[PDB]
């Protein structure tokens, strides 16, 4: 069923040459992850797909940067000394790794790339950057990253240009492609593109800026009853709202199975999903043939011991079983990569969603949303919160959006004009 574009075939292009590191981005549903999945396949490599974080790594079936490479946890500048206490087995599984993925690449402070590649090389005894390990990135550019700490912060201030991961030190002695990934499957808004584009780049005309005008609605958006979900910045909003709403009446708690290993943090679902019937709620994986996705909202109708039943907004009412989430670790089998079960946790793959964070809709699109304007704005944050929809006309706004709410971050437009002018590269050209 999945298209190879033309994007898609020239990042396979890319990778053919050993030498080449790419950098693939893109918005939200333009195919990052399904395209991760055939570039595994297809690349002919020994794979070994890693995140910065424990949800990241459990959802793309890899494992979290820190538990890969032994990373401790702070801020690392260069002359930091790393203990480098790598089991024997870890040695020999990083020395049949010819490919490192790492996924929501906008989420690495660029200091772990510069431990990576120091790990790297001593484990492969090497002046290469990387050891010569080929380096492939995922993610969306115009995620915010995580605030980095105050502490950390002014660490790395003094050798570090600037806190995105192309400011890793690793890229003045080498470098990287990058693809953009521009057709976004689900459906194709010319207009919605072109406004998030300009609003991103500090480019917004004033036309742009009444058609933002006209989003806000004090009637809908002060409503919990309406399929609009309100996308909020606090995790406390949020916990209210969805408690509010759900009330102490005919609730059901259904408990999370843990089996072995399973860390706290890679935990990706609920641990006591409380629900009721007519909960506003949100699908947390994909299964395509029972016809739920990441994000596909719904209406909780029945709930049995084992089966909770839910009328999506689509029309469809889905048997939603409890979904079993693999905690995964790579090892060697005749030496190939493969990865074994060191763990899991089950649960139904749904949570209340009457509201959503931005941090927890990273990645996910909705028909409707209302935009709870979080005034103190910081940069980016206005494209973030519009980017969670797929149409402008789906947008609803707490109060008027103002031009003083669109915060550039010009470290970002300066990275996309840089590369787009000297080839879409980056770094250190080999
Ligand atoms: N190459 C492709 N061909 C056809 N459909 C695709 C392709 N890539 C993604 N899709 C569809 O678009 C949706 C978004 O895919 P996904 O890989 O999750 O995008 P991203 O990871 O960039 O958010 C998926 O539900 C999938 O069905
Ligand atoms: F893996 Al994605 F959006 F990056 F689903």
């Amino acid at each position: 069923d999945m298209i190879l574009t033309e994007e898609m075939q020239k990042i396979m292009n890319l990778i053919q040459d050993d030498e080449n590191n790419v950098f693939v981005t893109g918005k939200a549903g333009s195919g990052k992850t399904t395209f991760l999945k055939y570039l595994i396949e297809k690349s002919g490599k020994n794979c070994i797909v890693a995140a910065p974080t424990g949800i990241a790594a459990i959802n793309a079936g890899g494992v979290t940067l820190h538990s890969l490479f032994g990373i401790p946890f702070g801020p690392i500048t260069p002359y930091d000394r790393l203990e480098n206490k790598f089991s024997e087995y870890k040695v020999e599984l990083l020395l049949k790794m010819e490919l490192l993925i790492i996924d929501e690449i906008s989420m690495v402070r660029p200091d772990i790339l510069d431990t990576i590649d120091r790990k790297l090389r001593w484990v492969y005894e090497s002046d290469e950057p990387f050891g010569g390990v080929q380096v492939v990135m995922f993610g969306d550019l115009f995620q915010l990253p995580p605030v980095t700490k105050k502490q950390e912060r002014e660490i790395l201030s003094d050798f570090y240009d600037g806190f995105f991961f192309f400011n890793a030190l690793v890229f003045k002695r080498t470098g990287f492609h990058i693809v953009e990934l521009t057709k976004i499957f689900r459906q194709t808004e010319p207009e919605f593109i072109n406004v998030l584009n300009n609003i991103r780049n500090y480019q917004v005309t004033s036309d742009e800026l009444d058609l933002l005008s006209e989003l806000k609605d004090r009637k809908i958006s002060s409503s919990y009853d309406n399929e609009y979900i309100h996308i909020c910045t606090h995790k406390a909003d949020v916990e209210k709202i969805n408690a509010d709403k759900l009330g102490e009446q005919e609730i059901r708690n259904y408990d999370i199975v843990i089996k072995d290993k399973f860390p706290e943090s890679s935990i990706p679902c609920d641990l006591h999903l409380k629900l009721r019937v007519g909960a506003r709620v949100m699908s947390l994986v994909n299964d395509s043939l029972k016809g739920y996705y990441n994000g596909m909202l719904g209406i909780v109708t029945a709930l049995e011991d084992n089966v909770i039943t839910v009328r999506m907004d689509n029309g469809r009412t889905i048997k939603f079983e409890r979904y079993t989430w693999s905690n995964t670790q790579y090892t060697l089998k005749d030496n190939e990569i493969v990865k074994e079960e060191i763990g899991s946790c089950t649960q139904f793959p749904l949570t209340l969603a009457w509201a959503i964070t931005i941090h927890k809709s990273q990645g996910l699109t909705f028909d409707k949303i209302i935009i709870h304007v979080s005034h103190t704005f910081c940069p980016g944050q206005l494209y973030v919160a519009l980017s969670r929809c797929r149409t402008l006309e789906g947008i609803v706004s707490d109060a008027f959006i103002t031009k003083q709410m669109i915060i550039p971050e010009y470290a970002l437009i300066d990275f996309e004009r840089a590369y787009k002018s000297e080839g879409n590269y980056y770094g250190k050209r080999l």
